[PDB]
């Protein structure tokens, strides 16, 4: 277990795309956020990897370790001073997304949390909550994937800490993605992307899974609101990696070549709920799949479960 690394209250993260529809990369751009951001990606690749090892079982000491880094990030007010803006809201984007994978990580290993580590780490998680879902209240900030993914957080949050109102408040973020979806099957902020629309249909689905995902842990079955269209949007993903002449028409350009990977995995999830599983074979196997955003390996959470029996 090394080190708990420093939680700053601060964030200084760059966009990186060069053109409207966010479709093209300046890799100069990619590498210095890259850097800038690099604390925040090793935080949750850390906290991933201790959770997914403590879910192996026989190693309660990597649970433990995920629970002190994340007391430590939480005593230091981590990611709750100022989100510095220098070419976009990429710093607001990044404390969505490191939220998300540090509730995630909490919401797996709080069954060895000490008393002050709960009070610690929930306090902080319901802080990043409110302050990630205030970023929201702006009508020009654009509802699309980055609002899914920070149901993500929002929903790890509310589980964990078993807060009704947190509850309410993600699941209206789930139901907006889902009332989002178009008769064809589209998101049209997704759409958009040009080349990247596919790759942003796939990565718009995947908070969306794992919402509905943690709402099971509450015993809900959230796949029953507006039941089908979710299963229309996860169908054109899995469409989509077979023969992308639809995202190509939709979007104007030419879908980018591309495999499933990572936070594809909510096929993972999916494929287990779905009227027609057998569709998203291609996409499993591609896997394993491991997003440290979405709480680790996604492979072996479908098929044990999101939080280990301790
Ligand atoms: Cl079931």
């Amino acid at each position: 277990c090394p080190a708990p690394p420093p939680g700053s209250p601060d964030i200084r993260a760059i966009g990186y795309y060069t053109d409207a529809a966010r479709s093209v990369i300046d890799p100069r751009l990619k590498t210095q956020n890259d850097a800038a951001v690099k604390p925040l990606n090793a935080f949750a690749a850390h906290v991933a990897k201790f959770a997914d090892a403590y879910a192996k079982g026989a190693d309660e000491a990597a649970g433990r370790c995920a629970l002190t880094w994340l007391d430590a990030w939480a005593r230091s007010g981590a990611m709750l001073g100022r989100m510095a803006h220098v070419n976009n809201d990429q710093s607001d984007y990044m404390r969505q997304w490191t939220h998300g994978a540090a509730a995630m990580a909490y919401l797996r290993t709080q069954a060895l949390a000490s008393e002050q580590q709960r009070t610690d780490i929930e306090t902080w998680l319901k802080r990043l909550s409110a302050a990630n879902l205030a970023y929201w209240d702006n009508p020009k900030h654009k509802r699309n994937n980055h609002y899914y993914w920070t149901g993500v957080g929002i929903m790890a949050t509310a589980v964990a800490t078993r807060d009704d109102t947190l509850l309410n408040t993600a699941q209206g973020i789930y139901r907006a993605g889902i009332d989002a979806i178009e008769p064809d099957g589209r998101l049209p902020m997704e759409m958009a992307r040009k080349r990247l629309a596919l790759h942003y249909h796939d990565y718009a689905t995947a908070p969306l899974v794992l919402m509905a995902e943690m709402a099971r842990l509450q015993g809900e079955d959230w796949y029953t609101y507006r039941q089908g269209a979710l299963e229309r949007l996860a169908a054109r993903v899995a469409d989509g990696y077979r023969d992308p002449s639809w995202f190509n028409t939709q979007s104007g350009a030419v879908q980018e070549t591309a495999t499933p990977k990572a936070s594809s995995g909510w096929v993972e999830f999916y494929r287990l709920r779905s009227p027609d599983p057998m569709r998203f074979d291609a996409m499993h196997a591609a896997g394993p799949f491991q997003d440290p955003r979405m709480g680790g390996n996604l492979t072996l959470m479908a098929q044990e479960g999101i939080v280990p029996l301790p």
